[PDB]
């Protein structure tokens, strides 16, 4: 069987899901899985069984992405994953739905606007993530803290344990609006990149479904509408929703 009619075979969608990055992917304080991610996830489900209940949410961290896939953990990741070249190579990714890019966050107080800020600084970041793939190799001799979870290293910033923290920019947006004694330090960093599902490697089947739903959804301004349901409270007035989603 092809991946597509094995997971139509087995009633549910298993897909891999941020529980802590929020507005994107989180668990709210209800136990409930929410964000801008699982409306994609839910809507999957909603097309291949009728039901956007018959996903099983599998809850991962930025560095185990790929390899939840090559060991079949899930059937796909949606845990806000950026499109490399490099994991394109490892996984299939199928169309995007969001914009994205880097920044640096930094406490109320900080003087820092630039990398070159950053030199004998300690700067925190969540293992896996381009942010720290971007550090690791472009800025190798800046120091770092590197955290397993989201929660581990927004908390590590809010105990002062570095002078700054690096990570997609969108969701810094949301998390200093939310934690005023913190602002961006750099809004924007690196390549202009974006978000998109990825599935197993030669999962063709499975990738062109998703595909193609993604078409029919951008036809309903189904991104837009996820955009206002899910972040758009979350971020300023200043953020425009086509800055961020992708439709079609």
């Amino acid at each position: 069987l092809n991946s597509l009619d094995k997971i139509k075979q087995n009633g549910v969608v298993r897909i891999g899901v941020f529980g802590d990055k929020p507005p994107f992917g989180y668990v709210d304080e209800k136990g409930n899985n929410q964000g801008y991610d699982i409306a994609l996830a839910k809507r999957i489900a909603k097309e291949l069984f009728g039901d956007e209940n018959k996903v099983q949410f599998v809850l991962v961290e930025a560095a185990n992405r790929v390899e939840f896939l090559k060991s079949n953990k899930v059937d796909i990741i949606l845990a806000n994953f950026t499109q490399t070249p490099q994991r394109a190579e490892q996984v299939d990714f199928c169309s995007p739905y969001m914009k994205v890019a880097l920044g640096v966050a930094v406490p109320k107080d900080s003087n820092i606007t630039s990398v070159e800020d950053l030199k004998d600084k300690t700067l925190l970041l969540n293992k896996g993530t381009t942010a720290d793939a971007y550090f690791t190799q472009n800025y190798p001799n800046i120091k770092t803290l590197k955290y397993d979870q989201n929660t581990e290293t927004f908390a590590a910033l809010m105990d002062k344990r570095g002078d700054a923290l690096s990570h997609d920019n969108t969701l810094l947006f949301a998390w200093v609006k939310d934690h005023p004694d913190f602002k961006m330090g750099i809004k924007e960093l690196g390549n202009k990149d974006v978000i998109a599902p990825a599935v197993k490697k030669g999962d063709k089947e499975l990738k062109e479904f998703i595909d193609n739903l993604i078409i029919k959804l951008g036809q309903e301004q189904f991104f837009h509408k996820a955009y206002d349901e899910t972040l758009k409270a979350h971020f300023g007035d200043d953020v425009k929703a086509d800055d961020v989603v992708i439709e079609g």
